[PDB]
Formats: structure tokens, C-alpha cells, sequence
């Protein structure tokens, strides 16, 4: 029949108020505060966390302070192994209340909640980002959130640790936790190499023109939201490519200029006209490598006919020393995709190349270049096919 | 007096937890999953829906599975008529509980919830998008959400159906359900007609240059969010105009280039200078036609002094074969408005026109053109006057 | 131990359902409707408000109608003084229930909620925007929201009032209450003064070219969200500078054109080439003045190494009468900062200036200029250092 959830005679359940908080977190789970590692209280038998709060598919979970040490996890038996420390909800277990309201002695042993060590394959089979307690088709009884990589050494030693920042809602994004900026940078300058096609390094090192003959690799400020993207884990592609961690429609903004742009000088032989040189700036996706996403997870396969290159700026050099550009596009991207930006032009510098024959600040370069990448829509349901191919 | 809602001694009601979930849906109602038509179980007496879940002004409503057929609606008496199948909340009715908690036999006949057929005028008088159970000034006791157009034939036949996608939260938008992208497209190329003022077709067919003498009508990928906009229902305007379905401040992004742009060649008679030709790209709203919104609903009237044309790009051709452009603006739009984009230039090709005398790829055209339209703000309360005129 | 909040055996508290609604308001508090001043019922003894509803760190508060006058606040004793009328939650007090459910006589005197007059320093020490009932480190028991400046005259007179619009969720922003547009304007034209560095007036008065010899100060439409920004309160800077009221990552969009742009004409002495003139449009932040934010609150100090100027457009004039530009950037801004936009160029009009020697419509000017500033991210937690310096 038609059932109301929420109406005057309805009873409201645990499962209901959880389904509602999930909705309010934009279906993101994570640590809302604390639950970082407390290394002072961390022996070779035991691993300690600080207090705090997390939401996992709508279920609120707390580690309370008392007495530090806020909570302890048994590590005895773990040795020479990298594991994930995970917070897990297991709805097969029974929570055990004791005592009574009306005294003030009501308390619960929440056996449905545990902190545990999992290997990567086990965590992936029950990872909140891919499976749900509330799922329509394959609903689960157990679901986990990974918090730290824990690499155990020798028995007797205390382990090494690396926070899983994608599962902490830190900062960046309280208010719109599943959306917002994915990556952004400050203005930088980058030397254009003498080739037809090259990537623009978006991951925080540019080849900056520094003198009339040389450029040098120079850090610039960049930020990424680790829930949404990461730097490519292969060094070959690390300067240039992002790995997308979450499916969506994304907005890419770019702006900058091309400085010391090439062009054909007015001779009398061309009727005293500037001969412009064609260039374009494109964004690109590529899903040919699997398992680039966090944990080596399986990539999400894009719909048939999906785009791979899109022109953001396409024009001729105009005969000026410096020429500015800007562009904004929305584009579909998928978990596991590489995303990057390319500069393309001809390679004959006396006929068709936007770049000249100089080096450093005498050679053609991007100046004042910056971008922002932002997640602005999801690709659930029919959007996957209607919106996901471009 | 001062009443707390939520405080230690407060009692929390149905009406309260509903007012709170509404808030969490950004005041959007709709189907959250399922509740599509189940045509296998659908006779000439009866219409069947699949299970699922919806929220209607904060009230959660469920069709449960058991035993398919997940629920049935009596169609007997309906004949040669187009109706709306609607989910309706009627707070004048009594929900009837039976049995007891503490047994496990508590159950409710929710007479406050029904599936029914309404005609368009009746649905409009009680449509959630225009009236509210929670309204300050005119609060209602009955409110509906339309799910399908149902066109009944002859007695004996089974009816035809069309989903009302604006009332399903499918995909596109889980997380920001009342906002997000309204329309977007992939890059396309469009021939510029030899006239002073023309619309740029934004609804998925362009006149693409294909040869040195001809262009041809060619589909390009486009997507629209049917909650926010639709293609104009008049064929005259269907290639070019959107109908806005929801009031708001919207962001319009455009980018592209003008290719084979015209200009006056350096002769000795102009002192060997390029004579640029003025053009502009404008966005436009027009509310002169009423009842373009879904269901023929009444348009929302804009504040006095409202804008109708805004220049996004205004400059001269620069003497290059191809010249790129980009622009981002925020603009007010109202339910029932037409929105479109125009290219404007002079019509004397030897003096003031940005376009030349060629056709197809020899004639002046937009290349790599794309847009995104996004709802970014509402126009409730004082914003209607302070923000709504531009 | 591990505590569940929300699970089958959990008890859900006041404090819990409040922490959850806060989350759903994006941690913004404010008036959701009504609670404006009711001056008809407002004597020299007493101040009257209309009914309505507010949320204060997750606690819902109501003034009910009955019988107008919807509620009264005692003003006796207040004289020749500007005060803040504030809604305050005081969790040290006891709410006093009376009567019984099962009769229909249950009622509560909510002594935890009061309307009161505070001076500015007292309000600031307990202002919801800077302190929280839920705070991790310094949790409070009392918290306030200011609603009106109330300036009391002579005993016998009734007071003057000014609404605190930052604390009313009016309009603009229902759905994304802590984010969305901060400021926006319609297209305007502004004369470029003959100086190296000048601000572009963004606060609704431009110096519009009106004739071949003159410009004139002319209003244009602008809007600001008073939760996020305000016009600078110092007249010296009021045409040009915003004060940021809320920390965040913001997006700035600009577009427009430079009209009657200067350049060096092709003589035979430069080999018949256009000599372009460099200009740039920059956005700027400055935190050197403290206490510009609402109420004279303390500015939030930016991380060490924070940006102060960023180039949005940097290029040469191209020899055309009018040249368009556009740019989009994300930038960090802090409570108390000034934000403004600058046009920079050389000052020798026969060599390096983008501007010429004319005035009014004969002189170089911005045309069709507009902007939008939007809050798109927060700077809580680690984002303050990782994202906040640029
Ligand atoms: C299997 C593999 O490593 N492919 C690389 C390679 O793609 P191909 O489609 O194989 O060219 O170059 C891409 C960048 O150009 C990178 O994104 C990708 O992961
Ligand atoms: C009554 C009517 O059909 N008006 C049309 C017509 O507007 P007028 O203001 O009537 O020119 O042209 C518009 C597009 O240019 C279209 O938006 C509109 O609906
Ligand atoms: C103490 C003071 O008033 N400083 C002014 C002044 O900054 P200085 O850093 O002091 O130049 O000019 C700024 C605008 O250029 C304005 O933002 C600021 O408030």
C-alpha cells in the first residue's frame, strides 16, 4: 500500500532518521571531527585514536573523551603488513542496552560499530563509496569507511601511518560536502616546448621562464580536494594529470595569456598583413588505464560515445606581444579517469606555429595561467546516458 | 510567547520533522526512486506502479514491494481523456492505525495519501510548486505532485503514458536538487546568416558548415534539467528558445570563436590599417507570451524595470581568420520566460558587417560554441525587487 | 567507547536533533521568516515584533500569532542609547513544562530563550558567528543573534530602528544559505582616469561617458548579500571596496571591454605595425584596517604568505577600437578584508598607455563591464593553510 514515513500516526525508526541525515550530508560519509591518530598512547600492542564524530551512511558515530586515551584498537598479531584501519557498521550484530531510563543508568554496548583492520580487497568489497546499507538493488548489512593506512613493522615496534584524507570532512567543503572545488591554483608562467602537442602542468610545478635564455622548474600553489581528485600516482604523468575519484559533471575554468606569441610579420610580400598562427587549448579525459583511483578501485566505465577532447580556446595569434584568453566549460568525468589540459599548435615556426625560436623569457610562454575545476552535478540514474557523454 | 521547537522539553511532531526534511530537500518535492509505471501489470481497469519513495513538502511517502504488482490505481470510468496521475497529500483525512506496538502488529491505513487522476486545472490549483501545506499566507490542506500524463482511449484499451520528469529527482542533481545545471551542450559550429540580428540555436540542432559552399542542419549533444527549463513548445521558436520553469538568478557561461570573420583589408586608402567590424553576442529574456511553462501554468511576473537584453560580448573583429570569446554573467529569470542568445552585427559587408559574403566553411560562422546555464540563487522575499530586475 | 547516535537502541536528544538541523542549515543561523518589527504596537515602554520562525545553531525558535501584538519586549529603563535587540539561547536556564499530554494541556515556559537588549561588546562575546553551543574547544552555554539596531531617544519617545539583514535569511539564498552570490551588478560603462593604477567602482556608481567631452556619475544596479559582504563604511573607499563578512574561497567573474583603446599607429617609422599598449585588470585584497566587518568585529587573520593582488587579465591593446575580455578566478578572502578591482597601465600616452588623451566618449573607457562574486568554499580546518594563501 501507500505508506507514510513521517505522518501523524507513523513511527520513526533509527533506519529512517539515518536515511534522513545521509540525505543532509549529500550522501557523503566521513569523519566530521577528530578521530585522528593519537601516537602518544600508541604502543606495539595497541593503536589509539582521539575523540570525535563521523557519519556513515546516515549513522552518527562517536568516540567520547574521558578520565585520553580516548579509544584503543588491538593490534596484537599484526606484523609486517600494510592494512587499513576502518570504521565499520555491521547491522547483523545486536546492540546491548543495560540499565534504565528513569534511573539515570541507560547505556549501550554498540556491537554494530567497530574499529578494525582490513586488507584492501576486503575494504573495497564493503566500502561505503561503492555499496550501501540503503541500496535499492544490492543492500548491504556491513559497510566500512577507511581512516588510515597502517603499516605494521616487526613485533615490538609501533606502526607507521597515513591518513586517508578523502574520508575526513576537514575543511574546504562543510556545507556542500559532495561537491565544490576539486582543484585550483595560483597564476603561474610556463614555457611552451617546441612540439605540436603538450600538456600544461596543473599539479603545482611549472617550467617558469626566468632569464632571456632559460626556464626553470618552480613550484606554484595548488590545492586539491582528495575526495574528488588526486595527482596521478605514475611519475611519468604526475606533473600533468589528475585522477578523478568521483563521477560527475565538472566545470573547468581557465584563464591566462600567451606571451611572445609568434606571427608572420607584415612584409610587402604578404601585402603588409599580420599572418596569425592557429593554436588551441583543450581539456582531455582518458580512461584507458584501470585502477588509478584510490585503493586501486575499479574505474567507472563511461557511456558509449563519451568525449575525450574538448576545445576550450581555439584562435589565431593576433600580432600582439601578449594575448589573453579565458574559457569555462562543463564536462563529464568518471572515477578512475585521467584529466589534463593540452596546448596544441603547428611546428613550423616560419609558417604555422604559435611559438617562436627563443628560450626562457625570449620564447613563447603561458603567463598568468590558472584554473579551477569544480564538481557541479552528479551522473546517477538517467543522467549517466543523457549528460555523461559530454 | 517564545516557543522552542527542538529544545529539551519540546515535543517533536510529524509536521515538525516534515518541515525539517523539506528544508533538507531545498524545498523541492519529488520522486526519489522508483514509482515508474509498471505496464506489465496494467490492464484497462487498472494502472500499476513500481515500488519506491517520494518526498512531498517534507512528507515521506512509500510504495512497498510484496508477494509485484507493487500498487494499483483504479481506472474504471476513465475514457477518451488526458488526465494527470498525481500523488496527493490530504491532511483533512484521518490515518487509521490498527493493532499494537508490543505486539508486532501496529499498522496504518494512510488515508492522507492517495494516488488519483486529476485534470490540469485541478492539479494546478493544488500543485506543490505553487502552494504549500506550510505556506505563511495561504496554507493548504491538500497538495499534489503530478507523475504522468495518462491519455485514456476506448473502454477496453490500456492507456498511453508520458512521465513528468520534472517531478522525479532522477539524476543530474542529488545533492542540490533545487539548483545546479539547467542546460548545457557540447561544442558546435553554426553558420551566421546574413542578417543584423539572429538567435543562436541552443536546443541541439545547428546549421553546421560542411563544405566550401554549404551548411547543414546537424544534431549536437545538449542536456536540460526539466525542473528548471524546457525547449520552447512552439515550433517557430523551438530551435532557439528555452522556457524557464523556475524563478531564479542564473549564471550563463558562453565560449566559442568567430571564424572567417570579416574586416576591411589594409589598402593604401585607409593608411594600411585593419578596419574592424563591430559585433555583439547578447542574452535575452522575453515574457510577452503567457502559459509557456509546464502544464500551461501562469507565468511569474517580473518586477517593474526588469532587463530584457544583456551584452555578453561586445567588440570589433581584429583582422584574424579566427577570434575567440568567452563570457560569464548572472541574470534574473522568471517562470514562463523565454531565454535565448543572439548574434548582432551590421549588414553592409564592405563597411560594417562582421560577416562576409561566403557560404558553408567559406562564410563567417561560430565555431567551437558552447554554453552552460545554471541556477545559482533564488528570488524569494526582498531579492525579487533588489536582485530580480537584472 | 564507540557510541552510536542514531542506531536502533540509541536515545535521540534535543541536542542531537539540533546538531542535525544546524548541519542542514550549512551552520548558518538566522530568521527564516517574520520577526520584523511591528511599529504599530510599539510604545515608549515596549517594542513589538511580528510572529515568525528562526533557527539558532540548530534550535528552532517561534514567535506565535494570537488573539497581534505577536510579542512584546520591555524597553522601560532604556534611554539615549543605541543597543542591539537580540534573540538569545541560554542553556543554563530551565524550561518549565506544565500540564499533561493525554490531557491536551502540555505547555512550556521556555526560559532558555529570550529577547533582550545588549550592547555591542556583549553581543560580540556571545555572537553565534564567532562562538557555538556545539564548539569543540570552547563550547558555550549562551549564544545570541542580533536582529535590530535600536536607538533609544528621550523617555516618552518611541525608538528608531535598523534591521540587521545579515541575520535574516530573506531571499537570495534559501537552499544554500551559507554560500551563493556575494555581489553582482548589471553592465556599466566607466571612464578610465589618466593614472597608472585606479580602482573600478563596483558598488553601484560609475563615471559614465555621456558626451564627446564629459562623463558623469551614474547609478547602476548592484546587489550584495549582507551575510557575505558590504560596501566599505569609509566614504573614501565606499565607491570601490567591499568588506568581506565571511571567510571563504570565492569565485570572481568579470567581463567587459576596453573601448577607444590606445595603440601606436602604423607609421613607416615602425615598419607599418600596430604598437600595442600593456594593461591589466587585477583583483586585490587588503587586511591592513581592522574592525571593518559588521559590528566592528575583529578581522580574521589570514595565513602567513597570503596573496594580495592577482592578475585576472593581462594583455596588449590590439589596434581595434574595442576589445573584449573575460576572466574567472577563485581566491581566498577573510572576514574584515577589503576586496576591490584595479585597472593598471602606463601613463605615457604616446608610448606605453592603454588610455588616450580624450574625455567622455572620446576617451578610453570600460564598456559593458560587470562582475559576480560568489562564495564557493570554506576555510575551516586544514584548508585555512592549504587553500587560504591564494
Ligand atoms: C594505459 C595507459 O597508461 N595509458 C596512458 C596513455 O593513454 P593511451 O590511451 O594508452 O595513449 O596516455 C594518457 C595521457 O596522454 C594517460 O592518461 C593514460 O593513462
Ligand atoms: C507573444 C509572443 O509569442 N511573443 C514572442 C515574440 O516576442 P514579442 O515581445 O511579442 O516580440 O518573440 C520572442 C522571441 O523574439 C518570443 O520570446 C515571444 O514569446
Ligand atoms: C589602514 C587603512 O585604512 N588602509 C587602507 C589602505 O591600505 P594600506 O595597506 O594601508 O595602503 O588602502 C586600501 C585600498 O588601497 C584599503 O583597503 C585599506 O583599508
Amino acid at each position: 500500500v501507500l505508506k507514510g514515513i513521517n505522518f501523524d500516526r507513523s513511527i520513526v525508526t533509527p533506519e529512517n532518521e539515518a536515511s534522513i541525515l545521509d540525505l543532509a550530508m549529500q550522501n557523503r560519509s566521513g569523519v566530521l571531527d577528530g578521530m585522528t591518530i593519537d601516537i602518544l598512547n600508541t604502543t606495539s600492542n595497541q593503536l589509539a585514536l582521539f575523540h570525535g564524530t563521523a557519519v556513515l551512511q546516515g549513522y552518527g558515530i562517536e568516540i567520547t573523551r574521558a578520565a585520553a586515551p580516548d579509544v584503543l584498537v588491538d593490534t596484537t598479531g599484526q606484523s609486517n603488513e600494510t592494512m587499513l584501519l576502518c570504521l565499520t557498521i555491521d547491522l547483523n550484530q545486536v546492540n546491548v542496552p543495560s540499565g534504565t531510563v528513569g534511573t539515570n543508568t541507560y547505556a549501550v554496548d554498540y556491537k554494530q560499530i567497530r574499529l578494525e583492520f582490513l586488507d584492501v580487497p576486503t575494504l573495497l568489497k564493503q566500502y561505503w563509496r561503492d555499496h550501501s546499507l540503503h541500496d535499492l538493488i544490492d543492500p548491504r548489512r556491513v559497510i566500512s569507511m577507511p581512516l588510515y593506512w597502517i603499516t605494521f613493522g616487526q613485533t615490538g615496534t609501533t606502526p607507521k601511518y597515513e591518513q586517508i584524507k578523502s574520508n575526513y570532512i576537514d575543511g574546504g567543503n562543510s556545507g556542500n560536502p559532495a561537491y565544490g572545488i576539486a582543484a585550483r591554483c595560483e597564476n603561474f608562467n610556463h614555457f611552451i616546448n617546441k612540439v605540436a602537442v603538450q600538456s600544461i602542468p596543473i599539479n603545482g610545478v611549472a617550467n617558469r621562464p626566468v632569464s632571456s635564455t632559460a626556464s626553470q622548474l618552480t613550484n606554484y600553489k595548488v590545492w586539491r580536494n582528495p575526495y574528488l581528485c588526486s595527482q596521478d600516482p605514475r611519475d611519468k604523468f604526475a606533473p600533468d594529470n589528475l585522477v578523478i575519484e568521483e563521477d560527475g559533471i565538472y566545470r573547468i575554468d581557465i584563464s591566462g595569456s600567451i606571451n611572445i606569441a609568434n606571427y608572420t610579420f607584415p612584409a610587402s610580400g604578404n601585402s603588409w598583413r599580420v599572418g596569425g598562427r592557429y593554436f588551441q587549448i583543450v581539456c582531455a579525459r582518458n580512461s584507458s588505464a584501470n585502477n588509478l583511483a584510490e585503493f586501486g578501485a575499479e574505474q567507472h566505465l563511461p557511456p558509449s560515445g563519451v568525449w575525450t577532447r574538448r576545445v576550450l580556446v581555439g584562435e589565431y595569434t593576433a600580432g600582439m606581444t601578449e594575448q589573453a584568453f579565458s574559457s569555462v566549460a562543463t564536462i563529464s568525468l568518471f572515477k578512475g579517469d585521467n584529466f589534463f589540459l593540452q596546448f596544441e599548435t603547428g611546428t613550423n615556426t616560419s609558417r604555422d606555429s604559435a611559438y617562436n625560436n627563443g628560450y626562457g623569457t625570449s620564447g613563447t610562454h603561458l603567463r598568468n595561467f590558472s584554473y579551477t575545476l569544480e564538481r557541479v552535478g552528479d551522473l546517477n540514474g538517467t543522467a549517466y546516458y543523457d549528460n555523461g557523454t559530454f
